[PDB]
DNA sequence: CGGGCATGCCG
DNA sequence: CGGGCATGCCG
């Protein structure tokens, strides 16, 4: 069953690697709760990872334990392992997204949380609420 | 829990793509109920697909409602989708395996079967029978 | 059923990537017909590829129409494609294996042959006669 | 498509 | 075990 009192996150991207952005929304109402403006170079998995950790921090700051939904098997695993295993080259052109990933990993390594991170079941429920 | 009153299918593959064979067994006895003679070139997933559909036909012909276990989540989806989304090249040397896939796909598009198709949970239960 | 009047090839490696060697033997008698001394760094699949192409050339110069057996379906396909699809980095340490693979591809791309390259069916026939152990 | 993943013979 | 080779959801 869908947990309606939850937050849903999703990446939007052009190419992969390419321009990436993400947002987090109320799973029921669609209210946009946070967003990340387009990053010129990134990968889908890096964006999905940042989006979950942003939701974790958003909810922690508000003393909320409600679940987060993502449709990214890879990003959910990366968050559980506290390590984003991206193959994207790290240089001056990718320094932005790599710094954001560094900071997300740092947050996960320095905080605990009860937030359930749940797989959105696209085949059953249709597109995730935060889809672009 | 393991539904013991079932069939289990397994595929044997010498490389991938490569020589492929399969069989269906009684989950509780290991009796071999049907088998496919080696196929010169196929993929593991095509073997698993064909093995499921063979078991579906075998069970329907016996008016059996036993489930089928497969270790292959991909082939289970293919059968539920009625379409084997294989990347194997269609040419003269793979004609046989693709012929067999097309016949199985035929059979799925004209029958609505009773058989539950279950994933064998090797990580908990050990190797699928044979 | 086995074509006993044939060549069988096999590869021995220590590590992967690692030290690679290979040999070709008379399937019927077990006699070593050719053997490649240790190559310091290569992959198993590159070694299996080189061994088949060595067999092709060995049979061609001996005016032989005998087939080759290999237990590597990967290397059989690579030979069929005339391309060894190895991921091994090209650098100074891998220069020798890559030179050999590049020369083997050149030979395949400039020569025709009728030699059947056949899959040795280990689980059904036992260990290939050229096995290292 | 690419990104990463799940899953499929040899040292 | 891990690594070289493969067959196979989401933007
Ligand atoms: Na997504
Ligand atoms: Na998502
Ligand atoms: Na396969
Ligand atoms: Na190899």
């Amino acid at each position: 069953e869908i947990i309606w009192e939850s937050l849903s996150v999703d990446v939007g991207s052009q190419g992969n690697p390419g321009i990436v952005e993400y947002k987090g929304v109320d799973t029921k109402t669609g209210e946009v709760l946070f967003e990340r403006e387009p990053i010129p170079i990134g990968t889908n998995n890096m964006g999905e990872f940042l989006a979950i950790v942003h939701g974790l921090r958003y909810l922690k700051e508000r003393n909320s334990r409600k679940p987060i939904y993502s449709n990214s098997q890879t990003a959910i695993k990366w968050v559980k392992d506290k390590k984003a295993k991206s193959t994207l080259v790290r240089n001056e052109e990718t320094a932005l997204i790599w710094k954001l990933v560094d900071e997300a990993e740092e947050w996960l390594n320095t905080h605990t949380y009860e937030t359930p991170i749940l797989k959105w079941q696209t085949d059953k429920w249709g597109e995730i609420k935060a889809d672009y």
